[PDB]
């Protein structure tokens, strides 16, 4: 129908979450490799770590649910009134 | 040592995560009220549902992870004597 149901609000919020659990698990896989280097490998492989979380932080913002909640606002909103 | 480990931070994610999770829930079982509902109980029921997700998005505006994440950069950075 016009508003989502709880399993379409959850396959949406999936879509969006995706991408942004694809860039989490490379922050996972840097993390592991600085605490397994020493020494200047360890700095490289931090400021790397740096990096990563950086672009992550700028490129995922909003969490899936948080996208998908935004668009069911708009729903119910416009089922409602305005 | 003075970063988090990935267990670590996998952690705290959850802790953070925890109260987020539990004011969703609220919204999907408002959802399902909203379906569940026919004819003046449906408009009842989405203006609740209504405010629960604007109360939600002021309340909860940053994912457990990404607190998680943030603390995780202010860890890295200290620890390379970055700003
Ligand atoms: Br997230
Ligand atoms: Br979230
Ligand atoms: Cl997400
Ligand atoms: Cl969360």
């Amino acid at each position: 129908g016009q508003i989502f149901t709880v399993q379409e609000l959850k396959e949406r919020a999936k879509v969006f979450a995706k991408p942004i659990g694809a860039s989490y698990q490379g922050i996972l896989d840097q993390l592991d490799l600085v605490h397994q280097a020493k020494g200047r490998d360890q700095i490289a492989a931090s400021f790397e770590l740096n990096k990563k979380i950086n672009d992550y932080i700028a490129e995922h913002p909003t969490s899936g649910r948080n996208q998908a909640l935004t668009q069911l606002k708009e729903q119910v909103t416009s089922a409602l009134g305005l």
